[PDB]
């Protein structure tokens, strides 16, 4: 289903996987998600200031400023892939990471409950490891308060 992507005024050309749009030595399945080239429209989408953990993690690992990571994303993804509706609350995904890996030459072993997944490029000059914990519910005391 590419409805939002076909209707995106910030996109141009045909729909294809990102790893086909920006070819590189990707670690399968990095970049498999569908996207379109970004045209000249400038992104309104603001920096996800309340959901920036992935940018922070990559910034700490590489010394790359978070605003630079964000600028690179805004130049290389159309708005409908940059923000599928949940960016401001759930933040970036490993789809976004694929773009950062291609531009900045990165590879990261993502550690999660069900198993590790390494994403990025086989010829990356920066390598690091990030723990991914998914959203989840936990039973707490009746009068629990943050």
């Amino acid at each position: 289903d590419t409805a939002r992507l076909d209707a995106d005024p910030s996109a141009s050309g045909p729909v294809m996987e990102f790893r086909e749009l920006q070819k590189g030595a990707y670690i399968e399945p990095t970049g498999a998600f569908l996207t379109r080239a970004r045209n000249s429209v400038s992104s309104s989408i603001p920096y996800p200031a309340r959901a920036a953990c992935l940018l922070v993690a990559v910034s700490q690992a590489t010394g790359l400023p978070t605003r630079t990571l964000w600028a690179a994303l805004c130049a290389n993804l159309p708005d409908s892939v940059l923000d599928d509706g949940s960016l401001a609350t759930l933040g970036l995904t490993t789809d976004h990471f694929a773009v950062l890996a291609r531009i900045f030459s990165l590879r990261c072993r993502f550690v999660s409950e069900h198993g590790d997944v390494e994403l990025g490029l086989h010829d990356a000059t920066s390598r690091f490891t990030i723990r991914h914990t998914p959203g989840h519910f936990e039973l707490v005391a009746d009068n629990f308060s943050l």
